[PDB]
């Protein structure tokens, strides 16, 4: 298969990973001053949704870094496992997590479309329609938490609002039922 | 991280600390003659608000000197703790007080923005959003008093007015309920 198209794809993935990380950092700083505005100005719940979007983004940041490590370590053993024909256990975790998150990351990046195709084009043993679904069970559970879509515990969203109000110097009063939870 | 940008930042912090200390001293002398005017001229309560601003400033002066000692002692062990990766107990008090007062001092100085970022960039153990909030509990309580925003006891504001009237030779009569308090 097109393994150097795959490789330069990965390189662009890494480049855009860095770029998107940086851009989202920038706008996240602006948005944190903005959240200081919303919290300072009335609807802390509006700021609560804003910071929900932000903590979502931060889950994405952490997941981005984890998978950046994964694509880079897979890139290390390009020719080596390319000599092989099945995936090894040393890369089974990375491959499983990547295969699992790839559909979640299909939209975020178009290179990864080809990266996943070439992955599945690379293997059939524990690879394919369901065989890939069988081998993908070794996905990183930590990334899974960093890729879980949920409301954080309102004690923790309150703590994010508290540490924001700390860092950004607004008055925040958590809901004591949740501030105790 | 940018630890020499941090270092020259600290140097500018110290320079402006000295400069602002000197400037506020100068204008405070002028303002003390001015307070002698207001006390001499009618509204001692107007002078009372003026000297409230001044004693506030003096709390800032004392806090400035304390933290000047703190930044300089941290500067002593720049490379040493830089070799380390977590903060030591020998600097835990200074770091906690600095981290705690930094948001209060965010506005006073723009270098300290970076100084706090690099601080948090220096550590994660008892550092971060709430971990830094956890480790900051070792702040100087004396500085905390020198950084507490409160009305002094009116026996003491009366004593400041009395010792001003002493030094500046105006007639001051404290409110005997407070002059006894």
């Amino acid at each position: 298969f097109k393994a150097e198209r795959l490789r330069v794809n990965l390189e662009l993935v890494i480049n855009r990973l860095k770029l998107l990380e940086e851009k989202k950092t920038e706008l996240a700083q602006k948005a944190r001053k903005e959240i200081a505005d919303y919290l300072a100005a009335g609807k802390d719940e509006r700021a609560r949704i804003r910071v929900e979007h932000i903590i979502r983004e931060d889950y994405l940041v952490e997941a981005m870094e984890i998978l950046e490590l994964y694509c880079d370590l897979l890139l290390a053993r390009f020719g080596l496992i390319q000599s092989m024909k099945e995936l090894d256990s040393g890369l089974a975790e990375s491959v499983s997590t990547l295969i699992w998150a790839a559909p979640r990351l299909q939209s975020e990046v178009a290179e990864l479309k080809i990266v996943a195709d070439q992955l599945c084009a690379k293997y059939s043993k524990e690879y394919g329609k369901l065989c890939r679904t069988n081998q993908i069970g070794t996905v990183n559970d930590r990334l899974m938490h960093k890729l879980s879509v949920e409301a954080p515990p309102k004690i923790l969203v309150e703590r994010y609002l508290i540490e924001i109000a700390k860092n950004y110097n607004v008055p925040y009063e958590p809901d004591s039922v949740v501030m105790a939870e």
